[PDB]
């Protein structure tokens, strides 16, 4: 596997010097060796002069530094690593910002490095044969950063797993494929258990909304539950709900919901978090316009928009998970294109029926720099999905407050939970980058770690 | 004019009873007179039984009550008022919610009544000949509500004026027409003064962005400044900047920016606020794709989107107002259609480069229930308007984070102010209601009143 | 200015080693210094180890090498040059392909280097302040390459000038601006003379097609002629005709036609070619659908497509240039979007009414690797522009054989010349690269040089 260690000097054959612009001069003294690299944000200079390779990466000035953009900077170094085929790297952070707290910066540096050196060649004939085998984090200060490195490593491992699942094509990534992934993941840890419903079970429960979305398909619906019993027995679990509609459209809406749940379950299992968590996945493949379905809850839904099938899967799943008597429920869905227009790729939009939960997610977002922006769950917009023939419509007649309307639809099914909804259409896919990001795995693991600490 | 008085009993020939559902029974005792009206939110029952007419209007239960929707409820009564031709009305609020603070509820009731009985028949041959001549607010409690009524009245007067200006057609509402409105408004109050630039003056200042938007038109550009010297001489003014691009398109983007500035200037003049305020209006009428302009600031702007001309007018105006050395600058623009998708009609989206200012606007929004939602001014999205041939583009190449991008463009021109930008495309026009609302006049007057009090 | 010299060893402080993969080993012996760079096509490795910087640039294997793509490879080195701020560079070509003839490779290397280090910051506030000041071409063989370097230099100077003109925005690049460029260029060389027609002159000649295209605009039409009298007096000139419709649309059709004429006139003036050449520019700015115009030739043209105005300018200009009694006439026009669909960015599509001329252009294209593909001037497609009300239509009723139809339209005006038409919509702009290329300046200068040699 990947070796992550921490040390107070650099001992590998290649080194990556991460340099704040205000520390450039000091670095120069310790070393126009002087003039050539100015340590500007994202600037990269590989010095192959010594027998050992040295790559300088600039951060610019503290006052211009947006932490949420740090992956984009590390990306620059990661290209050089791949290009020079460097598999073992010492990462010296002594010349970064004095102000920044080292623990989070360590966590982030390790995470971004492992994340940005990710490669997908599963379906290619020519293999890249490149990956990092070792990172030696080099730090001279007095702070304990060992664990931070371990966590950033685990998270990056989960983001990359999420990326794998988002990158698979729909004909390979079938509902059976996903069900098998859940089996293979749960088999690897004694703390895991797997429960799931097939169509028959789902039909006995009256899950009319979710079953209708797959009605026409050859791929079976499944509601898959990975119970991670990290915490004390009987303590209420945190439930993560992911939407995994194969071949979903809004432009294409990928597996990001379930991909991030998988990625998050893997990470917390690796870190062995002392918290109870259930990862739940609603699986289906893509029932005419105007049909009326009966949800498990018993609310009748007129499906006015055939494009909006993803929410139908999420509503029955959200009703079903109530059995867990969850302390919190967070769902993740590449749910609306409106989200990209509202916030772009940088933020996951979030909606919550609980200020306490919203706050915790906001703290996790600040800590991890996996950015969220809360949007208002504005009840009067419920009128936009009144229906002539049914209890409610699934979608408004126009595009206005689209994401809000979608969250409101779901909110009819979650009134008994403390609940948050992350619309990750932008944050998971990009907005024209079109690249799997593995988000919001980092946010969720920070949130879960914070909840796990509150346990002790 | 309109008579607003306050009294502890009802003495006019028609009465409007505003009834919380929890107080229905109590109202019945004081009076199937019983069974017929249930005081549901917005329910209306006119009793023409007595010689005096009595209209009952329900509020539903406290726990279901969204204050920001109160105009929609009052609207129901206002239809009855017009239909029954009632010009003098006693408004009894003793049966409304006990919990609600009476002062704000009084202010809101008076405002909504005057606002919702608004009529526009200026260009019609058949006149409605309807308006409220007198409201007697009836309240039995110990709170002093006289002033609250006066304020709600002034605000509604400003909203209606704003509605008039939004409702005028572009061929009547010329830049000259607007300039004359500013003259007529400033002539009515000793506290007002008028300064303005014509094209020649604007060209001497190098206002290349704003001048370019009107370059082709017969209607002249103007930058119109209404200085309201309510406060102590030499105290830094609050500057309100409005975008008034005649015949603007994004669907059509109306005069809402300048209309709300006008409405706000009228209201604070009527209330005689002890605060220094300058209302500024950038006027122009609708220069090919790809042109490069030099702003007054000297930044060069490639105009990639011919639709996005409104921001060009706002940037030069924002630079120009710096002369005032304003304590705060708030601009208002029906700027993007993206806003309607993000938030719909209920919220003005806001962006701020100052947390202090954002907070004050958030307090005003809470107080008045003229809702705002802060969106993030996310600097990395500046990349979306990098330009090959110029300092910057005016618009991104796609629709993503559109409103944010527009705010970021403007933010390049306001780095020296505490500054907020209200995108009122949704809140001023509706999202398919398509009706002038006079917003955000109510928000701005609350904000200004709060600032005026902090003066003493 | 730029210093270009030739030498048999490298004497500047930075060096660029251009390395064929089959010569990598040999280079290594002369020098894992070994393992790291594999000389793959476009691979770049800057060695800042010595006091002098050394950049290695790979070509891959001879059998995989497409010469027309060489600029894309040089581009890789040019980024490093700019990034390391290297202004003086020795370019060693001894390790390139043995098979390639050195003269053309020298010409191409110099041209691509100067072309790919081009910067446009005319309208920017922040200047790049970067350009090559000196290239020392290093070659150990027995071939005389001095002149080749001079020519490649002149051509790159013309391509960059063309790029400048394509990159200017329409509001800066007015018909007056272009007329002034022709004045400034003709003033710099005794061999140049300037004749031109304004609108009045054009109207006396009956140029009804060209005048109609600008009829509505403020920018005047001009037909601008730069007579370059390099050759013997009285010898028939080669006429290059360029279409320069400001703000033209098809997506946007730029100044590429006149830009390349300008660039070509500059280059041959610098090289002092002993050939008679007239560069002619039809200038206008953007007359309803269905109008009938009388061309100078007297053919009546129904303008069915308002988008197709560019050809109307070209037809009157083509008639007019007959006065020169030209030996050959080549026109260049970003004329159809169809071209990009047919051939993409790599080829200029060409049409000719003369096999002799087509052949010469094909030889120039082979020599310079400024690629052309001849398309058929298929007379039966003349039926697609038959007109009910006029001699002919300007455009077909559908998109089929669009470029061919456009060439056929023009061919009605050139039956007395040996004539070629280059549709450079793809080759000048890119197809989503969207980048000015300065093509086909290189092709035209090779053609002209070849014609100049045939003179002696
Ligand atoms: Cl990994
Ligand atoms: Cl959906
Ligand atoms: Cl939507
Ligand atoms: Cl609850
Ligand atoms: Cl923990
Ligand atoms: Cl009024
Ligand atoms: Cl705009
Ligand atoms: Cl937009
Ligand atoms: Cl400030
Ligand atoms: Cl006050
Ligand atoms: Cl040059
Ligand atoms: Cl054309
Ligand atoms: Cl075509
Ligand atoms: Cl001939
Ligand atoms: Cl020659
Ligand atoms: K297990
Ligand atoms: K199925
Ligand atoms: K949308
Ligand atoms: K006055
Ligand atoms: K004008
Ligand atoms: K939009
Ligand atoms: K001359
Ligand atoms: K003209
Ligand atoms: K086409």
């Amino acid at each position: 596997m990947m070796k992550i260690v921490v040390n107070n000097q650099s001992t590998l054959a290649a080194e990556l010097m991460i340099v704040a612009q205000e520390n450039l001069q000091k670095l120069v003294e310790q070393t126009l060796d002087r003039r050539i690299f100015k340590a500007k944000s994202g600037e990269v200079l590989p010095l192959l002069h010594g027998d050992k390779i040295v790559i300088l990466l600039g951060l610019g000035l503290r006052q211009d530094f947006i932490a949420s953009e740090y992956d984009k900077i590390i990306a620059k170094a990661a290209e050089q690593l791949k290009k020079l085929a460097i598999k073992e790297i010492s990462v010296d952070i002594d010349y970064a910002f004095e102000n920044d707290n080292v623990k989070q910066f360590t966590l982030d540096t390790v995470r971004a490095l492992i994340s940005e050196t990710y490669v997908f060649d599963q379906l290619k004939t020519e293999k890249e044969n490149y990956s990092l085998e070792q990172i030696e984090l080099v730090y001279s200060g007095d702070q304990d950063i060992e664990d931070s490195a371990k966590i950033g490593s685990a998270i990056a491992c989960g983001q990359n797993y999420a990326k794998d699942l988002q990158n698979l094509p729909a004909n390979i990534c079938t509902t059976d494929y996903m069900l098998n992934e859940a089996r293979e993941l749960t088999s690897k840890y004694a703390t895991f258990s797997l429960d799931y419903l097939d169509q028959d079970a789902m039909a006995e429960l009256g899950m009319g909304c979710a079953l209708a979305v797959g009605r026409g398909s050859y791929m079976s619906n499944y509601t898959v539950c990975m119970e991670y019993k990290g915490g004390n027995e009987g303590d209420a679990p945190i439930v993560l709900v992911g939407k995994g509609l194969v071949f979903d459209n809004g432009m294409k809406m990928d597996m990001g919901g379930v991909a991030a749940v998988m990625g998050t379950m893997k990470a917390i299992a690796m870190l062995n978090l002392p918290v109870n968590v259930v990862g739940v996945m609603g699986l289906a493949e893509n029932y005419r316009p105007g049909d009326v379905l009966k949800s498990m809850k018993g609310i009748t839904v007129e499906v006015s928009n055939t494009d909006a099938e993803g929410r139908l899967v999420l509503c029955d799943t959200l009703t079903y998970i109530g059995k867990y008597k969850p302390k919190a429920v967070i769902d993740l869905a590449t749910l609306t294109g409106a989200m990209i227009i509202s916030l772009g790729d940088a933020y996951s939009g979030m909606f919550a029926n609980s200020d306490k939960l919203a706050n915790s997610l906001e703290q996790a977002a600040n800590a991890s720099n996996d950015l969220i922006w809360r949007l208002p769950l504005h009840k009067p917009y419920l009128k936009k999905i009144e229906s002539k023939v049914a209890d409610m419509d699934n979608c408004g007649r126009d595009r206005s407050a689209g994401s809000i309307v979608a969250a409101l639809f779901l909110s009819k099914f979650t009134e008994d939970y403390e609940w948050a909804h992350l619309d990750i259409a932008g944050s998971a896919m990009g907005d024209a980058s079109c690249k799997a990001s593995g988000r919001p795995v980092p946010l969720l693991v920070h949130y879960l770690i914070s909840q796990a600490k509150e346990n002790l």
